């Protein structure tokens, strides 16, 4: 009773591996899982771990130090609901429970009104890093109340990946109530991006160009040695490496083209949607998973439906580095996409988003770590309040300089025939943002036309009506 | 006392024409408004026609005949609610209320569901065909109890506009509950597609063949007479013509290219991301609105960031030609993913929705009226079980014809740097729906890498994973 400094609730592997990180650093941590045999498995293989086995609810709770922090680890939704539900009469008030889930935010902003009423706070946050993240050191991004997060501070930051620029912990306070699992949202979102853009790099690369998983790793590898330095660009190298475990040549090539999903990336296009803030890139990238997954009408479809035939007239070694520049201008439309809705989001919730230090906590430990985000929080370091990351100095020139290859490359894959949806929304987002002037006019005009919407005009102030008719 | 054959709730200009289109056909009507002042207003300006007076709610429905035929054209949200609550304590079992409003249709399946707790029926119907519409004839889409929908449907078919090829009213029987405000909501949806289209066609024209309005209001008549007839570039060449009333030239250059939106288009957007269903570019259409929103923002970037210089080395005539063959492609593109919504929809919501009917009610009366909606009736004709509108082979013809010029556009745009988010999406969806293998094995590699997330294989059946670490 009162012997272990924290609890995990789920004893599914992300939860597993979180229990074995906390312990790592020195604290007792108490586990608890739904089916106790679950919970038996984990006890056993970490034996000499500081564990403290627990098989009902009661003795997980009665085992833990005043106020206690129980971090949830379930599946998302309902069973969410239902863990906070065998929970919230077992606690008293002062205790803290943290929501580690990949949680849609309005459920948390929901979680923590309704146990502030028992006097429960309510600690809603991301964890990003993959399983292994989990176990060694993750990316964390907590939101709630600040007392409460305080509280638990100590060992997030212990728990958590190091940037390796300065050895800052990759976990910091991102506001109150659901702003940390928002945040979490956009980094998930973002991942979508990220993955959708190396997809279609490697579908260009053996499209258009005939390489082998061979050449294509080489290319990743030399790649990431520069400023596209990336772990999703460094496991995506190493994924093409591996050999079949149940035939020949490579898994890559066994795995069946139908892309799933768990929510997170639909919510950050959805709250975007609500916000009123243009995401195509994020969007598309999900989109793309959705058409992944219409298999059964795409092969009908390949038989019916005619394309270009494919010879490639150009230079290999150019056309490679034409995608690699692409590839970086087009991360950065998406990331400034990302920031720009984590802008409005702030103001609409009320959050009060530390844009900087969000990128600084994105440096290591998360799916989207990279050497650029550097730069991202370098940004915002000299402006706050920078409305969008295009109009800082680093990024205009990259993309002053990037843009040619990037128009070069949307006109050979699409006479080519191959599929960019993400390559295509992140030049149209480019041409769209730099332009003073844009054929909204005529969109207001029609709806002036037919539906009397009103407009506001070019050259004075009100709101104004056309007599289209008579 | 009962002498009105039908009422209409809200006397703002949808809900006067409404009332008028009805009285029309040889009805009394019913008007009521929640400010007196605009009821005294139409009924003075119509005394001649069939029109009863009311200014308290009770004498509006003590005027109406059993069971009572009440349209609600209020604002949408918490408007509705009110005046259901406001109407719900004078109503008789039996009676039928119909909204009429742009309604987001979970509200209408929620209002369907407690109305009937109250033994009201309750109509949620689109309506469809701007102002103008709505006094000559709409397109409606009608949903709700099927005996309730009897009732109405006879002065439904009156009111609504008669398809020029049959002489069929534009309206039918969509399903159960939100079924007719979902069909409605993907109408809107299209409509903000069709738009986006016609705006990068008009700023493809104007920017990069610097063709005048008066040259481009020409090229839209000469393809109004082709296959691309429709009602949206109708009013485009006619908005073309009209002279600025404060000013000199043209009242279009003089329209803030701020694009307003009232939901449905972002709802549409919304629904497609809840049923996993590929809907880019209807949403590319919100996202280009929502950008358009950003002007302050896209003056400060257009001063700091680059783009290509402009001078165009190729035929005006043919280059007119391939863009208007875009057009075309990049409407059967939207559509196509439109009714695949309607689709998946149908089966979540267990709707059975008529797609073929749904393609018969909107080929007049509603903004999205084209002659093309008779050749997506005919496909439903041949096939009610079609997955795709891309598999009929109307419109596998026409793509294989189309796509040469469109990626030829694609190019052009993107090389001169006029962002034309729609027509590139259109491209994109059709090189991905035909694409037998998308490289989304690669994003199952990934999840399946970082989040052992699992995977199906291209060789057999089940789920694995696979051990990429040890
Ligand atoms: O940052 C991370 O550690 C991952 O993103 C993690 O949240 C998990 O892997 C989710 O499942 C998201 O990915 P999916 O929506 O593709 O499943
Ligand atoms: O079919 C119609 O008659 C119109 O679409 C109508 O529903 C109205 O004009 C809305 O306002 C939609 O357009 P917005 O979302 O652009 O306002
Ligand atoms: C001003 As209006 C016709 O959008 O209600
Ligand atoms: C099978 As899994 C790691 O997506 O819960």
């Amino acid at each position: 009773m009162a012997q272990a400094n924290f609890g995990v609730v789920g004893m599914a592997v992300m939860g597993k591996n979180l229990a074995l990180n906390v312990e790592s650093r020195g604290y007792t941590v108490a586990i608890y899982n739904r089916t106790t045999s679950k919970t038996e498995e984990v006890f056993k293989e970490h034996q000499d771990k500081n564990l403290v086995f627990t098989k009902t609810l009661e003795e997980f709770v009665g085992s833990l130090e005043k106020p206690r922090r129980i971090m949830l680890m379930v599946q998302a939704g309902a069973a969410t609901d239902a863990t906070i539900k065998s929970l919230l009469p077992l606690l008293d008030i002062g205790d803290i429970l943290i929501d580690g889930g990949n949680t849609h935010f309005p459920d948390t902003m929901r979680r923590n009104a309704e146990l502030a009423d028992s006097g429960i706070n309510f600690i809603g946050t991301g964890v990003s890093g993959g399983e292994k993240g989990a176990l060694l050191g993750p990316s964390m991004m907590p939101g709630g109340q600040k007392e409460a997060y305080d509280l638990v501070a100590p060992i997030f930051e212990q728990i958590a990946a190091k940037a390796p620029q300065d050895g800052k912990p990759c976990v910091a306070y991102m506001g109150a109530n659901g702003a940390g699992h928002y945040v979490k949202m956009v980094h998930n979102g973002i991942e979508y991006g990220d993955m959708q853009l190396i997809a279609e790099s490697y579908d260009l690369l053996k499209r258009i160009l005939g390489l082998s998983n061979a050449e294509i790793q080489a290319i990743f590898e030399e790649w990431n040695e520069g400023e596209l330095d990336s772990y999703l660009i460094e496991i995506t190298k190493e994924v093409l490496k591996r050999k079949d475990d149940e035939g020949e040549g490579y898994i890559v090539d066994k795995i069946l083209d139908k892309a799933g999903n768990k929510g997170t990336g639909k919510w950050t296009s959805e709250s975007a949607l609500d916000l009123g803030v243009p995401l195509p890139l994020i969007t598309e990238s999900v989109f793309a998973r959705y058409i992944s997954t219409y298999k059964d009408e795409r092969v009908k479809a390949s038989k019916v439906l005619s394309g270009p035939a494919l010879d490639f007239s150009g230079d290999k070694k150019e056309v490679i580095e034409k995608i690699r520049k692409a590839l970086y201008f087009s991360k950065i439309m998406s990331y400034a996409q990302g920031f720009a809705q984590l802008r409005k989001a702030s103001e609409e919730f009320d959050w009060d988003l530390p844009y900087g230090t969000i990128a600084q906590i994105w440096r290591a430990g998360c799916i989207i770590r990279a050497e650029f985000l550097q730069n991202i929080t370098d940004a915002f370091d000299k402006d706050s309040e920078l409305e969008n990351l295009l109009l800082d100095d680093y990024f205009v020139d990259i993309t002053k300089r990037y843009q040619e290859a990037v128009r070069d490359v949307v006109s050979l894959a699409v006479q080519a025939g191959t599929p960019i949806p993400t390559f295509t929304s992140a030049i149209s987002y480019y041409d769209s943002y730099r332009s003073e002037n844009l054929p909204a006019n005529l969109i207001q005009a029609q709806r002036d036309y037919f539906g009397a919407h009103t407009y506001e005009r070019t050259d004075k102030a009100g709101i104004f009506h056309y007599d289209w008719y008579t």
